[PDB]
RNA sequence: GGAUUGAAACGCCAUGCUCAGGCUGGCGAGUGGGCGCCACUCUCCAA
């Protein structure tokens, strides 16, 4: 009918909670504002808006620390 | 061609495992035992 279906993969990801922003803790699935954000990567101009209606999910929850400077 | 609580963000600069110490002193392969018993070169061939 309409509407698209997209799949992404990789091996790092970090989608920070708002309240844990000075030392980064990520959620545990990407919130609708990061499939937007990736969305207007490949194809957006200002005539047009993305609706975001489903994401599913293909794989279990693992998590792992890093430091920096 | 606005806005992925996003766009930028070195763990980095450098330091001896060092100085030295005996495997030593010493102990019998040593005691002793028959190669023995006995047996035909012997029968015949002109120079």
């Amino acid at each position: 009918t309409y509407g698209i279906r997209l799949r992404v993969w990789g091996d790092y990801a970090c989608f920070t909670r708002p309240e844990m922003k000075v030392e980064r803790v990520s959620y545990d699935v990407m919130p609708p504002s990061a499939a937007r954000g990736i969305l207007e990567a490949i194809h957006w101009k200002p005539a047009i808006r993305w609706i975001v209606d489903r994401i599913h999910v293909l794989r279990p929850i693992v998590f792992d620390n890093v430091r920096r400077n």
